């Protein structure tokens, strides 16, 4: 298929250049230059990479605004729980549909996850198209864990590695809701299979605790994605550089909760890979990787106006994303996977034409033409076409019903 007669921004480096974008067998065949034939004219439109979310708990759209106003503890122990305790197999599944029409909407093409009911949540994403790297939440007591890393493995013997749009990992919740020995055995387990690790790390300004004891248990050697790092000492992003190691920030979230704003612009300057994450929607509230890349660009300039610049935040959104998840995506190029996304460039905000690039951090709303997964669409004008929109939003009805 070839798409083009219009703006095409091959990376977060580049300029946008009339063209078209040959896309074969889920992948970009060939960048073409100028006025070509094409089988979608896309005339007035911009094609770009798509973004990558790399920190999200699915289910949670079912969920959306019914904690507000709590403080963490209040939060997670006093409103989540409970609820999710009635979260079934299939809540979990149409949850994850939600989810991803939402982040579809905004151009986003995977997504790390960090839940339970895991095995609906990766038949969510089969069934919808996107990528994700899906993992088992993760929490002990001395060394119980109720069946949750048995779970996890279970999750990772059936999916890992499916369609090549589906990668397993290990979730544990935090160093401070798993016991030292347990993060060790997830740690240990994650190495052994050479799969990634996800887990919330220095949240809260609660959290004292010093990395080397992680440091010690195969953080080195084992790709972890670190959601939030709001509190994590200075001290150690020097060590943290060298190693695959990347932050997931997630700016609304820390701010929802209280927790404050991670200093991202001395991580990146330290040499620290940064990508961005959503969290869940009852903690955010929304699924846009567009409103976390601007919010995070806008709290960093807040110290200095000259910190997260357009080039940086649009690396950390499509690249930095998906080198955290494991996927050839982020540029386009020959050999590299077909996932792109469509801005229409016919709206107020992306005027004037000749700065494009900054629209795209600081002025876009965030509501994209069309998203493309693996050479498919998963979304265009306002449509989803590999799932029965209908259908999903008479069962998610049913499903406030039974759930509240
Ligand atoms: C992000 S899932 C965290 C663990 C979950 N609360 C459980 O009990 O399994
Ligand atoms: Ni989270």
């Amino acid at each position: 298929m070839i798409i083009g007669n219009c703006l095409i921004l091959k990376d977060f480096s580049s300029e946008p250049f009339w063209g078209a974008v040959e896309i074969e067998n889920g992948t970009i065949k060939r960048v073409l230059q100028g006025e070509v034939k094409v089988d979608l004219d896309l005339s007035g439109k911009l094609v770009m990479p798509a973004l990558f979310n790399t920190h999200t708990h699915a289910p949670m759209t079912l969920l959306r605004g019914v904690a507000e106003d709590l403080s963490f503890e209040e939060w997670l122990f006093s409103k989540v729980l409970p609820i999710e305790d009635r979260l079934t197999e299939k809540m979990a599944y149409y949850g994850t549909i939600l989810a991803q029409m939402e982040m579809a909407r905004h151009g986003i093409a995977g997504f790390v996850d960090m839940y339970f009911h895991e095995e609906w949540i990766a038949k969510a994403v089969r069934d919808f198209g996107m990528r994700a790297l899906l993992t088992r939440g993760l929490v002990d007591s001395n060394g119980d864990d109720g069946g949750r890393l048995e779970e996890n493995l279970k999750l990772y013997n059936e999916w890992n590695g499916f369609e090549g749009r589906i990668f397993v990992g290990f979730g544990p919740h935090s160093p401070y809701l798993c016991s030292e020995e347990y993060l060790k055995r997830v740690f240990d387990t994650a190495k052994s299979l050479n799969a990634p690790v996800t887990i919330h790390l220095y949240e809260t300004s609660k959290e004292e605790y010093d990395l080397e004891d992680i440091l010690n248990i195969g953080l080195k050697e084992v790709k972890t994605i670190a959601a939030h790092c709001v509190h994590l000492p200075e001290r150690y992003f020097g060590v943290l550089k060298d190693i695959p190691f990347f932050v997931s920030h997630n700016p609304a979230s820390n701010l929802k909760l209280g927790n404050g704003i991670a200093p991202v612009q001395r991580m990146i300057e330290h040499g620290m890979k940064v990508t961005l994450g959503t969290d869940g929607a009852a903690s955010n509230n929304s699924l846009n990787l567009f409103f976390e890349m601007r919010l995070a660009s806008l709290l960093q300039k807040a110290q200095n106006p000259r910190n997260l610049d357009v080039n940086t935040c649009l690396k950390m959104v499509t690249y930095d994303g998906a080198q955290a998840m494991g996927f050839k995506s982020g540029k386009i190029e020959e050999g590299w996977n077909a996932d792109l996304v469509v801005i229409d460039l016919d709206l107020p905000e992306m005027f004037p034409v000749q700065n494009i690039k900054n629209h795209l951090v600081h002025a876009f709303s965030g509501e994209v033409f069309a998203t493309m997964v693996a050479g498919k669409w998963i979304y265009f004008d306002g449509e989803y076409p590999t799932i029965d929109s209908e259908e999903v939003k008479r069962e998610l009805a049913r499903i406030e019903k039974e759930l509240y």
